[PDB]
């Protein structure tokens, strides 16, 4: 059940979670046998698993008004996780908080089930170097190698089209320049106006937020082609 | 201090491609007279070394015990041995390189000659802290991500501009050499499906050192401030 928990999260996307005081990008897997969390702060990246016992032991330490079975608690920290992790635009009610005590990180949770408060702490640890490895480093790199490939497609494409314009040109469809038109496509100036003008902005890591807006399907299909790779 | 300004430099450096009989890694160095800062991954693991002129003068009197020349002379060796083979593979190498792990450690060891005597360095290695591994690899990796996405959409608006310049020049020639109008998205779903295996596969990172480094560079360069 655990090997499953962590199969399950290393192909969830990464979600941005707005918290009292920072934000903290999170990605999580929840089965009725327990759970599997990730959280970075882009400094440090914090894992935690926990199996049935676990969440009957704590939702009693946390839950004195009200009692479920643990898979019970497991669906509603899905129900929790799920719709916020696709958008912060959606009408939460529930609260988040976190604290550090060395290689810690105490993610806190205040919402409701069954019209009664209902508590939740994620008590995570310093992700090893091989979870940090397989679910950031190989699939960033991986990602970057296929938007480079991307990229030379593209500029293989544009060539064809710039062929495509030279063609009517020589047949005579134009004999003399009579407004701007595209000049015919360059890798070299492409890159060196890039690196001058864009890349500042377009590097720009921030809270995280572009990562999880702008790369999660990338994401998901590198960490997808790992997996079944690594069979 | 020393060290500070040695890992500011390890951080501008590119990454480089190493070959050792048994396996190869992925490698950084910073050499000044000061000492060294190295930064080494198997894609799996980061190790971190760093050296100043006190353990440089030990460690090279310990494994050069007919040597005389004072740090400074010994790491220009180090950096005359390493700089050029990281800057090509296929450059005549003077030095021999093997690479043994010892508990959580990894040994980089050197074999070389200079002046008709044998030249011997380590490189012992620790794992590299979390902030060592963000700083290195997680967060450039990541800004070369959303650059190279913002390029791809760059790309794609100019094969559109250039479309619409196609389209008016049918105000009509061969139709075999007539290209398909670009659409993004059946680009994108296209690739997803035909290229994105191959594409994405990093090997024993050799690809990454030949294709993206120019972007890495660029990318911690902007970081620092």
């Amino acid at each position: 059940g655990m090997e499953e928990l962590e199969q399950g999260l290393l192909m969830q996307p990464w979600a941005w979670l707005q918290l009292a005081e920072n934000s903290l990008l999170a990605k999580v897997f929840i089965t009725k046998q327990g759970y599997a969390l990730l959280v970075s702060d882009l400094q440090q990246v914090w894992h935690e698993q926990v199996d049935t016992s676990v969440v009957s032991q704590r939702a009693k330490e946390l839950n004195k008004r009200l009692t479920a079975p643990p898979a019970a608690f497991l669906c509603h920290l899905d129900n929790l996780l799920r719709p916020l992790l696709k958008d912060a635009a959606h009408p939460s009610e529930a609260t988040f908080s976190c604290d550090c005590v060395a290689d810690a990180l105490i993610l806190r949770v205040r919402s409701e089930l069954s019209g009664l408060p209902f508590y939740w702490n994620f008590h995570c640890m310093l992700a090893s170097p091989s979870l940090v490895s397989q679910h950031l480093i190989r699939p960033l790199m991986g990602m970057s190698l296929a938007l480079q490939c991307q990229v030379r497609e593209l500029a293989t494409l544009l060539h064809m089209k710039d062929l495509e314009i030279q063609d009517y040109q020589e047949s005579g469809a134009t004999l003399i320049r009579d407004r701007l038109k595209t000049e015919p496509f360059e890798e070299n100036s492409f890159l060196e106006q890039f690196m001058i003008e864009k890349l500042p902005e377009a590097c720009s890591i921030g809270d995280g937020k572009p990562f999880v807006m702008n790369l999660q399907d990338l994401y998901m299909a590198v960490t997808t082609q790992e997996v079944q790779v690594g069979q």
